[PDB]
């Protein structure tokens, strides 16, 4: 755990949930529970929370856990924005985790998106569509749902210094954003946006720290991590694998990290973080191989407003 401004203890190792399938996801999140995780991070565009959720409420009542010490991620995405749809949006994520309250909700990304169906709405350009509400009305919506009881903090992903500005800057802030999740590795660093989130007192939650092989979009010319001869030359020097060492990578940073796996072997192998530590040269190294590369860069709306990627960060 890594303490937040609330004074509340999110885990430092999670599980990710992107891509992890119908009828293999319950039993992944059963098997973490088991190895010992407690921070899951989830989302209603990931399509599968309601089998997140009957994995928890099993572990639940069979005893192996207990709620408070579990803790809970979902995010809000950008087609819902508009405050009947921002809780629209939470009651599905709630009902289907089959919880009574999470731990954090975030904005998924900054950019509202053209509300209806099409998750990622385009015209016949390719490119996507805004919407009528801003990220500001959706945290309004979302601040709502902490007065409630229904969440405990909120939190941004996907956001540049410039959106947490505008974000903190907001007049009425009830509620400050307790961490930001974004993409983060060694190829993807993130100096400065950590440097950043740290001086305000946000958490940053590392995002797709092996790379995403599985990305659909994966081109075989793509950088890839767990192949790196450099990276598995240290893990070898520790006994451990590539994965270990780029997980263990973000937690002697400070900085929150959430790897996804639906095989039961790599699940547990994947928290096996707590027992080795890489030096300083170690770090250092492996720090220098930033490239500024971004595996999950899709989206493209450089075009509409808020747009996190263009900024240095
Ligand atoms: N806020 C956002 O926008 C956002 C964006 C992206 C991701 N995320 C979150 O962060 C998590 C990041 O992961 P990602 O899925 O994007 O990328 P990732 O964790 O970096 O990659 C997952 C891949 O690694 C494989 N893998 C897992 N553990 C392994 C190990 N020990 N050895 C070898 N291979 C291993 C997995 O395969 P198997 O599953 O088959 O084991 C899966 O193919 C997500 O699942 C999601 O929860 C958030
Ligand atoms: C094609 C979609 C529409 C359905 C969801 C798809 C992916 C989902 C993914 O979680 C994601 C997260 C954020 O980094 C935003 C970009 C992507 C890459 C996203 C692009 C749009």
């Amino acid at each position: 755990f890594v303490e937040l401004s609330t004074k509340a203890k999110m885990p430092i190792v999670g599980l990710g949930t992107w891509k992890s399938p119908l009828g293999k996801v319950k039993e992944a999140v059963k098997v973490a529970i088991d190895a010992g995780y407690r921070h899951i991070d989830c989302a209603y565009v990931y399509q599968n929370e309601h089998e997140v959720g009957e994995a928890i409420q099993e572990k639940i009542q069979e005893k192996a856990v207990k709620r408070e010490d579990l803790f809970i991620v979902s995010k809000l995405w950008p087609t819902f924005f508009e405050r009947p749809l921002v809780r629209k949006a939470f009651e599905k994520t709630l009902k289907d985790l089959k919880l009574s309250y999470l731990d954090v909700y975030l904005i998924h990304w900054p950019q509202g998106f053209k509300s209806g169906d099409d998750l990622f709405p385009k015209d016949d350009k390719g490119n996507a569509i805004g919407g009528k509400a801003t990220f500001l009305d959706a945290w309004e919506a979302m601040e709502e749902l902490v007065d409630e009881g229904l969440v405990k903090a909120l939190g941004v992903s996907n956001f540049s210094h410039f959106q947490i500005e505008k974000l903190l800057n907001k007049p009425g802030l009830k509620y400050k954003p307790v961490t930001n999740q974004v993409e983060c590795h060694p190829y993807l660093t993130q100096e400065k946006l950590i440097q950043y989130c740290h001086s305000k007192g946000i958490t940053v939650t590392a995002y797709s720290p092996l790379g995403s092989p599985d990305r659909p979009w994966a081109k075989p010319e793509d950088p890839s991590l767990l192949e790196d001869p450099k990276i598995k030359e240290i893990a070898a020097k520790h006994k451990k694998t590539a994965a270990q060492v780029l997980i263990r990578f973000h937690i002697q940073r400070n900085v929150i990290v959430i790897p996804k796996s639906v095989t039961p072997a790599r699940i547990v192998e994947n928290i096996q973080v707590f027992d080795f530590k890489l030096s300083d040269e170690e770090m250092a190294t492996i720090l220098s191989f930033n490239r500024n590369w971004r595996a999950c860069n899709v989206l493209q709306s450089s075009h509409l407003e808020d747009y996190p990627f263009n900024a240095e960060y």
